[PDB]
């Protein structure tokens, strides 16, 4: 049924011919009407040449003679009768060649695309905008991809549908033109899409259905041999009745499904998901557009695959940071030092609280329960856990604890380790919320018919909190080893999904470490270094590290050349002089002849009284890609050291006279006067505070990304409107343009809660260019209305209006952005942060700005 | 021939030991007095009896070591007197030689006792050398010479450098004030005997303490069957001829350091020397002359990375020439070669160009007369028929009868013949070649050194720069292009070998080229691409370029993976719309396992009617280092653009509220104003005006260089002083600092003719940091004196210890970071210097004074 089925959609015709005789043997029922109806009859034994013109016949013959027909697929042919062009898509199967003919609509791309490259040309804008995006954001990539698919196809309600590890699908993004229901975040069972279709989407990467209720046309074979004739590869295949019923229940009758195949992991291609478009009315799309979409999907898959590895780099970067911090704590003494100094045990692993139980004393910091609660915790640990030195229970409620209920919500995520019989360490986490809105019946790992489970659902969780990862437990184990060694097996459990007795042994995380005397003799050579190099601590000790241990000839470890020797000496001397570790590239040859290339971090050793008593160094074995990225960043950043200095200088030289006007205004406000210039003083102080808070902002990218912090406080609309109008009265009077305020007294005197400074900035800039783009003698009317408080702001200014290129700039659809356009985008992003939008309206002689803001009243 | 020398310098002692039994077999006459005096030193004496047991214990360890050079300088005390000495040990064939040098009481304790402690003394010089941006050799040489000057402390330091003919040329020099410069002089190759050049590759540091000093004898053992070599010892005496040469140069002490670079065949090569000269006897401890052997090694490393950066400029020039040749490949006949924006003058570096086409002349710059062009063509035809191109550095030496008529305008010419009569000329102007050549002339025993180093000059005849090897290749490529285009070996002569005409053979520079029509089929596949890939043209043409020729399977050239296929399609489609030649990374496999990695450049094939007919692509075979450098530059440009936009953001959002403050101030002026409120109003106006001017400035480097145009106006000192004070008294109240003024009323009432904004900014900054450094409850007094042109002197005296000297050094402009405070200090000092003044810092017990001097106009 999904595989074969002598039924095809009726918007095209099909013809299956033999490999050698080039004679028709399978023909669709509607082929005669579509092709030869103004003559040979389309019956078994008819040729393909008779019913087509000489150039069309020659082109078809050449295409059939071609080896890889997948390149020149859209072969625009002409009927033997008057015109009637047809696209002539071609597929090959074992023993047969199937040609699908589709009518060519003259009003849309006639002869524009007749090959793979011309078809691919139709997605250039989408491809270049996908490429132009910055890296590091998967959700941004998905949103852009679905938005471009929606714009290019002309459908509605396009959606990205991602497959999880259990094959249950989840909607990730969506874009719809009207105000229909948003399908976003809903989860669907893994049985919605059968394994047959999922495997069939490995090939036939684009599937199209035009009408649900269209009467399918039968395809009749020949009664002679070669009964095998499969229609899986054809673009005219009748969808299965079950999916037909499902789509009918889903108030859609058209569909265009494109598979996303990520070619990563060790072929081994995996179906990441689908880009599904659903239409409530019949829709047809020319083949070049559907071939341009099978190319955009490949580009999207490439970008997703390349984002996965950028995500992967962060884990190893965090591991390197943890190793550095572990060495830092190794350089200290006593259990008091891990918590006393700045980088504490709260920084070893992400958490919300830390506790140390040392000799019947508690050192706690962060979100921790009461001391007696920890005492009962330790009593239960020493009463029921003797076989393990630790554990990681994500939910203390799930594990056995009589008093877990009364502990609270900010607890029950634990990681505990016993340094000794009594003295132990605890890491505590709070609760993390999480819920799902399953779109139907949960799969809970056919002739089933439709079920109409496209309604709603809700599932919640509890204080189970975030899971504890593996390298985190490795870090805690390494800290335990360090503390135990400093004082003078290691099996502990894990309780994740209430399954008891999950015993696992982790591995230490200590990096290779070596250390030299002040003269140069080698003193410290830890087992990790012995494993990495192959040497033994006994045979490398009381020797010169520069020249004997590391040397170009007759040395245990061989440096490549003399430049490495010079650089090693330079970094040793600099580290004895300079402060804090310096990372340098370091490469050598092992005893067995294997090249090793890592990073070296060196730092001075210290005694109890001042003097430097040697050098302590360790190696970071970063991966090759991280090393290249760090090297490129280091090389490139050497040319950019002046920009921050200039920025700081400008900030200082603006802050000084800003304080000067602060001080003069302090005098002016100090002396008592009448009301009007006191009001002017208040407005000037408000504008000057706006200037000051604009100054302290550091980076623009925070505003662009829409993550800027908001200061919430009281204000009134009258003062903000007056300040904004005052900021541009001078420019309004420069062009003699009158500005009027039609806001009512009730709205004007309203008291609201929000960020008045940003609102004043936005309104002042809008009024500013409204004055700019209003011809002299014109009028600009600003009105405000209040309706959770919704502030509606109308700016109606006379004149022709702002040119449309600036409009496409402010909407963010144009990459070429001017400084004015910079002001526009910043303003629009801030308005979006304020739960609103900025709109532009053009009428005869009047251009009007719509501003919508959300404020608390 | 120095192995026979048996004479040593008298500043130390030399002691030889037999390799087997560690007994004395050679002692200098100086050793008996230097060490023993407070047993008789003879043959076979036990070395242990010479020094104390704690001191002698380190010795046997040192001789027992494998590579003793890692622990050479050993502090040793004698057995009885316990006088400190530095011992340096080295090994000769069948013997161990030790040199003992007295330890000067400059620093008798601590110091260095190994090869790594001594290296520490050059850390500052190494850091300064490493912090220098790359690109120029002159900066490196001057920095190296300056650091040597600072470290050693000799009178003169020079960076003598060898040329190909082994003749030297001083490249840099930094001397004590006075004396006599030597920069630019050239010296004969006979000043450095080959023996010294060979010896320096083994002993990289050589010291002479006194040319005229009483020497000592080695007193070799009679029982030795071999002569004791003294070449490697640091106490070896030099040659008498070289002593006389030092006497002629008016120098006594000397400390030379060889520079050895690694030239790929790796082979050592003596790049040059670093020579230190002193007019008086001088002594330097061993650790310093071991930190100089390390600094020289670092300098040699850095002087071989400014040679690879010069092998990349040539490759970049080759790539640019190839791009320009491809540009001329698609053009309409001749007369578009000359008229269009890139012309023949951009092909090779020349001063003039000319084209002779069908008895007509086209010119593009400094060229001789048209009749002179016809005469040149006639002479070249009547004298050279078996050559299609010629290159002469000098036309007079070439044999041109009328070369003297041209004069200084043209000296060198490169010409090619596209047709029988039609030709192309590049003319390069005459340049002057002058060499100072001090001393004597260089032209390829008991000889005594010359007594005079007179600087007699040398000058060459009428000559220009020589035509390089690849310039002829570019000209030949243009010749081939025009020859092929006209239809629809060659034996170029290059007379510069000084042996009349020598005939060479050039090779073209044309890069691999291919091209497709609008449907994707291959249409152009040039021989260079065939050589690069191995595919003959007839095996490729009329095939789908993307999918059949370049594909991931069953294709002529195999791409690596699917991403390359997608990227190639994307580039081929984007080239039709963008039209720009876009360099993209390309990589493919040839017929046999060759992973070619190059740069693809694609451009459309727009025709006369304005309709495209395919694409035209060519590769650019570039080395990995050049590709990485281009990638790094491209990465940095985006960051620069982003930072520029980010900086441009803030100015508008500061200016708009500023405009608000201005409008409110005008409305305040419109309303009622009191007497003192009026004064506060003008102070606020002045301060906000200063803010407006400082914000509206866009280029700080304009002020830094000195191109800032000050706003000439009229003002008074009292108003500027009040405006500058009002900016800082908030911090004065923050630290409870009391500000006082002692200026006379006449100066306040005096009218000043100048810029008040800059003076106000400078004064505000000065009192700001003066209050910052003033302790709580302190005093800050301002005194202004005006003398009538009116000279103004301002004294700012504040309580406290004082501003640290590093801030003053940053003010004077002697630091890199400088810091916000230091940079503001430097800017204020430069602005005062524009007023022909300076900022002075005076320190007294509990007092610190800023002194500012300036001049203005008065009426
Ligand atoms: C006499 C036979 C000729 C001669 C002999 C000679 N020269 C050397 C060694 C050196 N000559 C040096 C020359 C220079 N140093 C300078 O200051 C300048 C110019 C400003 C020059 C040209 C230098 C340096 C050396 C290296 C040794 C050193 O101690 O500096 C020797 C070898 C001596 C030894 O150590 O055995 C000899 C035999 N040089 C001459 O120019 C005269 C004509
Ligand atoms: C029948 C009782 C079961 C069933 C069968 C079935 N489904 C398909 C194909 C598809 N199912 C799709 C599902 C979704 N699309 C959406 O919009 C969402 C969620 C938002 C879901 C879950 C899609 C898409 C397809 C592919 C359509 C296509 O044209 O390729 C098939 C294969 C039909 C075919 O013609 O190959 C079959 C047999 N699906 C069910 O939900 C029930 C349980």
């Amino acid at each position: 049924h999904i595989q074969k089925g002598k039924l095809i959609q009726p918007f095209g015709c099909l013809l299956a011919l033999d490999e050698k005789t080039f004679k028709v043997i399978a023909y669709s029922e509607n082929a005669s009407e579509l092709l030869t109806m103004a003559h040979p009859v389309l019956g078994i034994g008819t040729d393909i040449r008779s019913l087509f013109t000489a150039p069309s016949a020659s082109a078809l013959q050449k295409a059939l003679g071609f080896g890889d027909v997948s390149l020149l697929n859209p072969i625009l042919v002409h009927c033997r009768t008057s015109a009637k062009p047809f696209y002539a898509i071609i597929h090959r199967v074992t023993g047969s060649i199937i040609i699908d003919f589709e009518p060519v609509k003259p009003y849309e791309v006639p002869m524009t695309a007749a090959g793979a490259l011309q078809s691919y040309k139709l997605a250039a804008k989408a491809i270049t905008r996908l490429q132009s995006l910055p890296s590091g954001s998967m959700e941004r990539l998905c949103d852009t991809m679905v938005q471009e698919v929606f714009e290019l196809t002309g459908y509605d309600r396009v959606m990205a549908y991602k497959f999880h590890e259990d094959d249950h699908g989840e909607v990730v993004s969506e874009v719809t033109k009207p105000g229909l229901e948003p399908y976003l975040g809903l989860h669907y069972p893994a049985t919605d899409i059968p394994q047959a279709a999922r495997f069939l989407f490995m090939k036939n990467k684009v599937r199209m259905i035009v009408d649900c209720n269209a009467k399918h046309a039968r395809v009749l074979q020949d009664e002679k041999l070669s009964f095998d004739l499969t229609l899986c590869g054809s673009t005219l295949r009748a969808p299965h009745s079950c999916h037909l019923q499902y789509m009918a229940n889903m108030d859609s009758i058209a569909s265009l499904v494109m598979a996303v195949v990520v070619n990563e992991e060790d072929k081994r291609k995996r179906l990441w998901g689908l880009v599904v478009c659903h239409n409530t009315t019949p829709r047809f799309v020319p083949f070049p557009l559907r071939y341009a979409c099978e190319f955009l999907a490949q580009v999207f898959a490439i970008h997703v695959n390349k984002e996965v590895e950028l995500d992967n780099q962060m884990v190893e970067k965090n591991i390197l940071r943890t190793q550095t911090l572990l060495c830092d704590m190794l350089m200290r003494d006593a259990p008091l030092g891990i918590v006393s100094q700045s980088p504490n045990i709260m920084d070893l692993v992400k958490c919300d609280g830390a506790a140390l139980l040392y000799k019947d004393k508690i050192w706690k910091l962060g979100t921790t329960p009461s001391e007696f609660h920890l005492q009962e915790i330790a009593s239960w640990l020493c009463e029921y856990h003797m076989d393990s030195t630790g554990l990681s229970t994500d939910s203390l409620h799930d594990a056995g604890f009589p008093r877990a209920l009364s502990l609270g919500d900010s607890v029950c995520g634990m990681a505990a380790v016993r340094i000794s019989s009594k003295d132990m360490i605890f890491w505590f986490r709070s609760h993390t919320a999480g819920e799902v809105r399953w779109g139907g019946a949960k799969h809970d790992p056919r002739r089933m018919h439709p079920r109409s489970s496209f309604k709603a659902f809700l599932e919640v969780v509890k204080t189970r909190s975030l899971p504890w990862k593996d390298y985190e437990m490795d870090a805690i184990h390494s800290l335990q080893l360090i503390l135990r060694n400093a004082f003078k097996m290691d099996k502990f459990t894990r309780i994740e999904g209430d399954y008891k007795a999950i015993i696992q042994n982790p591995n230490p995380l200590i990096p290779p470490i070596f250390g030299t005397d002040e003269f140069g003799w080698c003193t410290e050579w830890n087992p990790a270094m012995s494993k990495l190099t192959g040497l033994k601590r006994e045979e490398v000790i009381d020797k010169m590290l520069l020249g004997e241990v590391f040397g170009t000839q007759k040395s245990c470890c061989r440096l490549k050349n003399q430049e490495a020797f010079v650089n090693l000496g330079i970094v040793l001397n600099n580290a004895v002089t300079s402060q804090d570790p310096e990372k340098v590239s370091f490469a050598f040859f092992t005893r067995g002849g294997k090249y090793v290339e890592c990073l070296l971090c060196v730092s001075k050793k210290l005694d109890r009284e001042g003097v430097v008593t040697g050098v302590f160094c360790f190696l970071q074995l970063a991966s090759h890609e991280l090393q290249q990225a760090l090297h490129v960043q280091r090389l490139a950043e050497r040319t950019a050291v002046k920009r921050l200095k200039a920025l700081a200088y400008i900030k200082r030289q603006i802050r000084n006279p800003l304080s000067g006007i602060m001080f003069t205004r302090k005098m002016i406000e100090g002396t008592e006067l009448g009301p009007e210039q006191r009001r002017i003083l208040q407005t000037s102080a408000l504008c000057q505070k706006q200037l000051s808070k604009i100054l302290d902002d550091s980076d623009l990218e925070s505003i662009i990304e829409g993550c800027l912090d908001l200061e919430m406080k009281e204000f009134t609309l009258n003062e903000v409107l007056t300040a904004s109008t005052s900021q541009v009265m001078m420019k309004s009077n420069g062009k003699s343009v009158r500005i009027t305020n039609e806001t009512g007294e009730e709205v004007m005197s309203d008291t609201l809660y929000g960020d008045s400074i940003r609102l004043q900035q936005v309104l002042a800039d809008f009024m500013l260019m409204a004055v700019n783009f209003t011809p002299s003698g014109g009028q600009l009317t600003v009105s405000a209305s209040l309706r959770l408080a919704n502030l509606e702001i109308r700016l109606t200014h006379t004149g022709a209006g702002i040119p449309e290129f600036l409009l496409n700039q402010m909407f963010g659809t144009e990459e070429d952005v001017s400084e004015e356009g910079l002001s526009l985008m910043v303003s629009r992003k801030l308005v979006k942060l304020m739960n609103g939008d900025v709109q532009y309206l053009r009428q005869a002689g009047k251009s009007s700005f719509i501003i919508t803001a959300e404020l608390a009243a």
